[PDB]
DNA sequence: GCACGTAGGGGAGAATTGG
RNA sequence: CUUGCUCGGUUCGCCGAGACUCCCCUACGUG
DNA sequence: CCAATTCT
């Protein structure tokens, strides 16, 4: 399952001040200063309704409005599992250590000697029973089937400024020309660069891409971002995930690109079928402002 | 101290069911 | 092959050659 | 209609 990358084009509040991201932060705090013995009688949660709002309510974290089931196997489940991560990692090394002891001993039967002295076994919890390298806050907000991009509409979904595209109607193929541009509009080939063009078929870049822009010591093109960010929004291809109130559009564009150089479909989907080969639980990088989609078994 | 290999733990659904 | 990114050419209009398993966290070496 | 359920 390769990964794919897509940006955030709109967002209501910041992924910072969302109760999936709040309730997943306080969540793995109250969990990584636990003793080796607290966990154990706290960690009896459930994958039930009942069993949640009786952890929630036991163990004192609070949740800010999330009370769902299926967003909330996704933190519990995570956090636990890396908590056992770092006695594993010990236990993992030392086991290796006390491989190391059948490594010196098995020479000591031939040689015939008493066993020689060993280093102790080294635990992963401090005096006061807290673990010793205590896990750090992981700030990706995993997603749930029931909250799945869906292609945007006007609609039902909140007014926005962009354009929705119907699922029925295929994606279109841009720049299919490039040579058909009279003189002066943003597109235009000048004449001499035509000849010595390429001959085969590779990825083709549009006119407000950064690469053609981007500032190096033999180029002397202005960059005004108030036109490579602007013609850009009328030709993205929306889709959307709301949490409950709030609600994150993307650009599918950075899905369409990687089945093209894939070969997995060619210039002719619908917008289903795009959404249709990757999975529906994107993962979400709110320092960064990137979704990241992953394909399938096929 | 920014920077870097590195090493090593964790993570990256979706088909039925029921009010 | 419409976004993003890397190394390049340009009459400055956009053209050539590419990369694509990523993310989080905690450790230990190098000056 | 759409959350909660059970399994890899």
């Amino acid at each position: 399952c390769p990964p794919a990358k897509v940006n955030i084009l709109a967002q209501s509040r910041p992924l910072s001040e969302w109760p999936i991201n709040l309730v997943s932060k306080g969540v793995q705090e109250y969990v990584y200063g636990l003793t080796a013995a607290e966990r154990e009688a706290n960690g009896d949660f459930g994958t039930s309704r009942k069993s949640l709002d009786r952890w929630f309510a036991r163990t004192g974290v609070p949740t800010h409005g999330y009370t769902t089931v299926q967003g909330l196997n996704l933190i519990l489940r995570h956090t636990f599992n890396r908590y056992d991560g770092v006695i594993k990692k010990v236990e993992t090394r030392n086991e290796k250590r006390r491989s190391k002891a059948t490594r010196i001993n098995v020479s000591r039967e031939a040689d015939g000697l008493p066993p020689i002295e060993a280093e102790p076994e080294e635990t992963a919890f401090g005096p006061d029973g807290k673990l010793k390298e205590r896990p750090g806050i992981n700030p990706s907000i995993y997603c749930y089937q029931q909250v799945s991009p869906v292609p945007y509409n006007p609609a039902k979904h909140p007014a926005l400024p962009f354009s929705g595209v119907d699922p029925g109607a295929p994606l279109p193929l841009g720049t299919p020309n490039r040579l058909s541009i009279p003189k002066g509009q943003p597109g235009y080939v000048p004449e001499w660069q035509r000849p010595h063009l390429s001959t085969k078929n590779k990825r083709i870049r549009k006119w407000y891409a950064r690469a053609n822009w981007r500032r190096k010591p033999g180029r002397k093109s202005v960059l005004d971002e108030a036109k490579l960010k602007e013609a850009a929004l009328k030709e993205a291809i929306p889709i959307i995930v709301t949490i409950g109130k709030d609600w994150i559009v993307m650009d599918a564009r950075g899905l369409l690109r990687a089945v093209y150089w894939r070969g997995i479909a060619k210039p002719g989907l619908s917008l289903k079928e795009l959404l249709g080969f990757f999975s529906g639980d994107p993962v979400l990088d709110p320092k960064r402002g990137i979704a990241t989609f992953t394909f399938k078994l096929g």
